[PDB]
């Protein structure tokens, strides 16, 4: 699809069998999701944003569908204000910016 | 142009007579620039993201040139770690997300 930016670019994602809303975010290097349970081991990561830094749990090789497109990759879980789909998964679904 | 998302989508902007590098950020509602002077009236605002909120100065009706394309809109100025071109100006240059 072609998504204009007059409203927030929100899509539905599916992770863990559950549908959630998330923001397609070209300014996020990584994907960050609100607290939820994911399988496997996690690793620590600190990420920075506008207001400072937060600690997140890094889960690798997680199956996730984004607007109907299948991806398998890293998901960070932590106290983000909104679910964010970052460039690591935007590239898996073939997204580009165009003007 | 078509910008892929393998790396951060950075572009050159011209704002207030200055050249800056900035991130094309579909996850940002508004445009946020590091500390600089701009002419005209402003009012204080709080904006929030990962890590919490920062205080900015809101300037309305500011002309920017973004990768060669002129726009006008609100610009927020304050202690952002990265210069951000948000949706309020991405719309004006015709930027879309495509996949
Ligand atoms: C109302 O207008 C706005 C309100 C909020 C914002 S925001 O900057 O808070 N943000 C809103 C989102 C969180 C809903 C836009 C977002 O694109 C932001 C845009 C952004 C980008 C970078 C920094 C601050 C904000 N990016 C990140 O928050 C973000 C997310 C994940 C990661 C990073 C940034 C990366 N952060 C980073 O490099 O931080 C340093 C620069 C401090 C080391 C680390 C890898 S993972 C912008 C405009
Ligand atoms: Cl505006
Ligand atoms: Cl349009
Ligand atoms: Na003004």
């Amino acid at each position: 699809p072609q998504i204009t930016l007059w409203k927030r670019p929100l899509v539905t994602i599916k992770i863990g069998g559950q549908l959630k809303e998330a923001l397609l975010d070209t300014g996020a290097d990584d994907t960050v999701i609100e607290e939820m349970s994911l399988p496997g081991r996690w690793k620590p990561k600190m990420i920075g944003g506008i207001g400072g830094f937060i600690k997140v749990r890094q889960y690798d090789q997680i199956i996730i569908e984004i607007a109907g497109h299948k991806a398998i990759g890293t998901v960070l879980v932590g106290p983000t204000p909104v679910n964010i789909i970052g460039r690591n998964l935007l590239t898996q679904i073939g997204a580009t910016l165009n003007f």
